[PDB]
């Protein structure tokens, strides 16, 4: 039954405070994505573990195309739960449908372009080593790549 | 199309490259052995996807997730999940998250199997700064 499962669920959490790892918070912990308002491609980040994790919703209409951008230092991934995809990950080129995951590892280049006409709906989750990134730079001043 | 892509990426070192297995398709991706299994990508120590399918009355029991955040997209299948004693139903195209330093466990309340794309990601500095980890790194 339809009514049976939120849109949204907002939820009491433990912190992992480490100095009271009793303390709790409520923080939203769960969404359909099909009933997720978007802001030529649509996206919402959903899930913020600012600086090292993110995770949001990208849907791409019809005849839609993602000019290549870098991925830089954070490890890229989606998984496509609707739609035809064509994608370029450093010059090799592959397409996937409904249940296929590609990664785009830190330092690479990605292109995605919608090869049907159903809108396509990706789930994407992007990381990053932050103990790394303070060792090494981000690419900014001084830590020039 | 094709069941495993492989592609030749840079390392993030600078300029080295490598072989690596950067796309899956999921249902030809073999899986390992209540709930059966498989990793996919591994980029060592902060970030981890797999995929995981459940039986129709599958259980997984608490389990904590510790200094890892993980997150999961549903492909198919009616899920229960528990976080922090708190239960709440999901489907199809339903992600849910379990936050650093919480209980959680699944529970497939559906005929289908479910199946399940995971990420875990952990915060390497901050697991630095608590003492998390011995010198073998």
């Amino acid at each position: 039954y339809d009514a049976f499962y939120k849109d949204e669920i907002n939820c009491e959490v433990l912190s992992w405070n480490e100095q009271n790892p009793k303390a709790s918070e409520e923080r939203v912990v769960g969404y359909s994505l099909p009933s997720v308002n978007l802001q030529q491609l649509k996206f919402a980040s959903l899930f913020k573990e600012e600086p090292s994790f993110a995770a949001g919703v990208v849907e791409m209409p019809a005849g839609a195309e993602k000019p290549v951008k870098p991925s830089k230092h954070n490890i890229m991934s989606f998984c496509i739960l609707q739609g035809k995809i064509e994608v370029t990950v450093n010059a090799t080129t592959f397409r996937m449908k409904k249940d296929g995951v590609f990664i785009v590892p830190r330092g690479n280049y990605y292109s995605i372009k919608n090869i049907g006409k159903e809108a396509v709906r990706l789930y994407y989750t992007h990381a990053t080593d932050t103990l790394e990134n303070k060792r090494r730079g981000i690419g900014d001043f001084p830590n020039e790549r």
